[PDB]
Parts: C-alpha cells; sequence; structure tokens
C-alpha cells in the first residue's frame, strides 16, 4: 500500500509573534501498512505562502522560516506530504494532509486617528451636551488587531479640556454641564486640545484638536 501520515490532518495555534525557527508541529509517520519500514522524507507541497514554513526532511519537525503578521496572512492551510525513497523514483508511495496553522492576534498595533488635527467649532452660550461640530469628519481611532486588543477608549486633554466631555467608547465630544462658554472670557477664543486613543494593552496614539470658540 501506502505510508500514513500519524497525527494530519491538525490545527494548531501559534503566536503572530512566534520568532523564525520556532517550532509550530512535529508531523509523525508510519510505513507499518506496506510492512516495509523504508526511510522516509517530508516536505510542505502547497499553502506555503512566500516558503513561511520549514519542515526538516527526515524529522517531519515544522519551524517557522519568516516573520509572520496575523495582521497580514492569518491562516496558512499547509499540504504536507511523506514518502519512501526507492532506488526508482516512481515506485515512491506517498501520502498527504493538512496542517492547519492560525495566527493568534498579539497586541503590535496602536490606535491611530483618522487625522493628525481635528479642526472643530462650538457656538458661544451652547447649552450642556452639544457636540463639537468637527470639520475634518468624526473623531475616530482605528486600531488594526482583531478584537480585544482592537478596543479603543478616547480622553481629552489640555488648557479648558473641562468645558467640554468624551465618550470615552465614541470619541464624540459635548459641552460639559455647569459650564456655559462666553467668547469674550478667551484670549484667545481658540483651544489647542490633546484627544488620546488608548487599547487594553495601554498602548496609545494622539491626534490635535482645534476648536474655534463662535460668536452669536
Ligand atoms: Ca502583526
Ligand atoms: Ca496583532
Ligand atoms: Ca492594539
Ligand atoms: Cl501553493
Amino acid at each position: 500500500n501506502d505510508p500514513v501520515l500519524l497525527n494530519l490532518p491538525m490545527n494548531v495555534t501559534i503566536s503572530e509573534n512566534s520568532p523564525v525557527s520556532s517550532f509550530v508541529a512535529h508531523v509523525l509517520a508510519s510505513d507499518a501498512d506496506s510492512g516495509c519500514n523504508a526511510l522516509l522524507t517530508f516536505n510542505i507541497t502547497a499553502g506555503n505562502r512566500e516558503r513561511a514554513f520549514f519542515i526538516n526532511a527526515t524529522t517531519g519537525i515544522v519551524t517557522v522560516n519568516r516573520p509572520l503578521d496575523r495582521e497580514r496572512i492569518p491562516e496558512y492551510r499547509l499540504t504536507v506530504s511523506v514518502k519512501d525513497n526507492p532506488e526508482n523514483p516512481r515506485i515512491a508511495r506517498k501520502d498527504f494532509d493538512l496542517l492547519l496553522v492560525s495566527l493568534a492576534d498579539e497586541n503590535d498595533n496602536h490606535p491611530l486617528f483618522t487625522e493628525g488635527t481635528y479642526q472643530a467649532e462650538v457656538m458661544e452660550n451652547s447649552p450642556a451636551g452639544t457636540p463639537l461640530t468637527v470639520l475634518n469628519g468624526p473623531i475616530l481611532a482605528l486600531d488594526a488587531d482583531e478584537d480585544v486588543y482592537a478596543v479603543v477608549t478616547y480622553q481629552l486633554l489640555g488648557t479648558h479640556s473641562d468645558l467640554f466631555v468624551i465618550d470615552n467608547s465614541t470619541g464624540v465630544v459635548t459641552v460639559r454641564s455647569g459650564i456655559i462658554i462666553d467668547r469674550e472670557a478667551f484670549s484667545p477664543p481658540f483651544l489647542e486640545l490633546l484627544l488620546l486613543a488608548e487599547d487594553i494593552g495601554q498602548l496609545n496614539g494622539t491626534a490635535h484638536l482645534f476648536i474655534t470658540i463662535l460668536d452669536d
């Protein structure tokens, strides 16, 4: 008959930060079917995108071969082959099956605001809950990580930040209650604030928020 892959098909999760030559899997085989017990050669025949993986041809150990990135290629479908090496290379008896490599998400990305500087305006005397008018799209930071490491919370900083509240989940900025804004109070009538976006690993990004206080 044939040699046999014993532990394939197999699913394994490794860190997207697994360094080059770190262990991924040990592929096991037997040639007890045909009863020959001939010497076995392993190889990866398909799915090996940019040769990100390396299989030791005598031991069947699969190692990381290039830097990995869940954000670039999150999953590999590797076809592993085992063959005997008889005098004629067409007597060659073979078996083929799948080693599926999932990359577990590492927190290697930080929240990036959609703008370096947001341009905003608030009318003086505006009541509590009045949102900023933000003229370059909504306040938004995006974190490229998968799910848990991509949840963003927002804070607002600088002198006269206390006139406003930020929803620490949506990034929406509103006038704080008990505060009414007098344009004549401010020299100049123009605030330079800092927006801060943080993931649960405390990796953050920042953006300027420039606010014109308008007349009425
Ligand atoms: Ca990555
Ligand atoms: Ca990641
Ligand atoms: Ca992150
Ligand atoms: Cl391929």
